[PDB]
């Protein structure tokens, strides 16, 4: 975990360069956090923000503005959930992390689209949800096309014109993405980036990702379909509607949309995603490897496959992991790619 | 369902009260729901509201500005649920057109940064008291509800106790909404309320708590299963102010202005596809009650201990099913404000 404390870094200095209102008594200041979710980790985040900002107004002697904070997410988030973790609001002039000192919101709808009236958001926030694909790409689950990706899953095992749908969804996501943040942000104001990316020149080969998606948890598809209880053209019709850029997908997009100002770029290794307490412990890196993937896409499986057939599924595959931990330990690496950007 | 068209007539009028940008490029407007829920009545007054500012605009001439709107309710509402009915965003009735978010938290403070709302919309939610008052839940203090699980029967001491917290929620209710408006803006107010002049008669609330269903909490200690301090630690906690009550906080309040405050008729809340019929008279009855405060009781009493006095006012309504459909009546409260 000593790794965090060097990404807040990274959104400490996007905080930098956002123009502050200079005026005795500046207006409202908004912060979204876009594909939230339920966690404490949203508001932890929303809670350095506006701890930064404030910090910024004292250091020029002004009164720190009212503030708003967007909490951004699929209507199928459990903002119920989220909204019972936000800590409660400030009183009078006994005070004294704990309390809260700004206003909330919850915001329901795809940020794959416009979420709010043009010019009125300060500091978008973005952490790990911009690899999620809009949907998967029409024409991999198109049975006729050359993209349908049969017998694997996922596209990090191979097939260019699979892989090539994916990139393109992606870059069309991320450019509806972009140009609807463009619109949204105040003129001096700024964005920090945080998704999963790739250092592999070619799509076929997807890190982290590939390694989260592409090895126990589609053998463990294999082997629902090497039983009976799931078909052929059935694991072929699911697919994993996720997609991870390497710099150069990233960066194109940008520089194509024109509004932002790049003022940072940077990929590098956070890897290990899975919290284990006993490392040489064989069975506690199944479980771990297992529960990433559920909490990431189980919904989908059982909204394609049986509820108590996918408990079988993510059943094998914490079956592999642990037959397969050491070679998971030392290769399960995932590669982050964060943009500090800037409007005009 | 004959009056809801009469009642957005009170609405419309509201609305024309509010100052509409004149420039060319108007900013965006910001409607907000206080006490919304999870149902469908939220996400059409919504329309609503949004569908006549965008009507005012066009008919000078202006392209509608970009709308938000804010659903508003307590932390323990149904978010979920109101997030998935709501309608999809315009692309390039049915259809959404304005921005949405759900707020958590009591609307009897702060939600929203100062001038920012155009328009507020409360729609009964305003009898909620914010707690029951301190006062009645005192053993030792004379305002203590002995016997009753509510103010509609007697106790001058108790029934001074739920006007004060009401004036107390509605106050601060008022400075919060008045310091969030913008300068040319309007609210929206309809709760229930009575005519009596005695806080002891509740009207409608009277009758909709104070017959059958104490008499369920009387007929669940008159046997055992609940014991007699429990229904008196029991107290609703709703309060039907009457135009005195409501009116005086107001103008005490001194930042809205009333364009219009009306009491009137709006009776019977209850769905009856059989008139004639005893038994729909009782499940009609007792499904209100529920929907109403049923998680109260069983936050205090037992979850299947709740499941028979719920099943005993529903044999009680039905027993004196004539003195219902003729006696169960509704009083509103509405109040038109305006901000300066
Ligand atoms: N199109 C979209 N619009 C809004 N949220 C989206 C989205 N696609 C994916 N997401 C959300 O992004 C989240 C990815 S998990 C990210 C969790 C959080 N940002 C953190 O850093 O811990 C999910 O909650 C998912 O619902
Ligand atoms: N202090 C408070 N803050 C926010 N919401 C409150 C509240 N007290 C009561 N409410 C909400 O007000 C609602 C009363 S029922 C109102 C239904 C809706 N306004 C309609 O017209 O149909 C409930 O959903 C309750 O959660
Ligand atoms: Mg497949
Ligand atoms: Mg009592």
């Amino acid at each position: 975990a000593m790794h965090a404390r060097s990404m807040l870094h990274l959104l400490e200095e996007t905080l930098e360069n956002v123009h502050l209102n200079s005026s005795a008594s500046p207006p409202p200041f908004t912060a979204v956090d876009l594909g939230c979710s339920s966690g404490a980790n949203t508001v932890h985040i929303i809670d350095f923000i506006v701890k930064h900002i404030s910090k910024r107004f004292d250091a020029a002697g002004i009164d720190p503005p009212e503030f708003t904070a967007f909490f951004s997410d699929l209507p199928s988030n459990d903002f119920n959930t989220l909204f019972q973790l936000l800590p409660p609001l400030v009183s009078n002039t006994e005070e004294c992390d704990g309390n809260r000192s700004y206003f909330v919101a919850g915001v329901p709808g795809s940020f794959y689209r416009r979420l709010f009236p043009a010019r009125t958001i300060d500091f978008f926030h973005s952490a790990f949800s911009l690899h999620w694909l809009s949907q998967v790409p029409e024409s991999v689950t198109d049975r006729r096309s050359a993209a349908y990706n049969r017998g694997r899953v996922f596209i990090h095992g191979a097939g260019e014109k699979t892989t090539t749908a994916y990139k393109r969804q992606f870059q069309a996501d991320l450019a509806e993405f972009l140009r609807a943040r463009a619109a949204e942000v105040k003129r001096g104001g700024a964005m920090f980036l945080v998704c999963l990316g790739r250092t592999s020149v070619d799509p076929t080969d997807q890190g982290g990702a590939g390694l989260l998606f592409g090895t126990h948890f589609q053998d463990a598809w294999d082997d629902l379909v090497r039983e009976g209880l799931v078909a052929a053209e059935k694991r072929d019709g699911f697919n994993i509607p996720v997609y991870a850029p390497s710099l150069q997908d990233f960066k194109e997009v940008v520089d194509a949309n024109g509004s932002f100002a790049i003022d940072k770029l940077v990929v590098y290794k956070g890897g290990s995603p899975l919290v284990v307490n006993e490392p040489d412990d064989a069975s506690e890196v199944g479980r771990a490897f297992a529960s990433s993937c559920r909490s990431v896409a189980g919904v989908l499986v059982e909204a394609h496959i049986g509820e108590e057939l996918s408990n079988k599924l993510f059943s094998r595959v914490e079956s592999r992991a642990t037959s397969h931990a050491k070679d998971v330990l030392v290769n399960l690496q995932f590669f982050h790619i964060v943009a500090s950007l800037s409007f005009t």
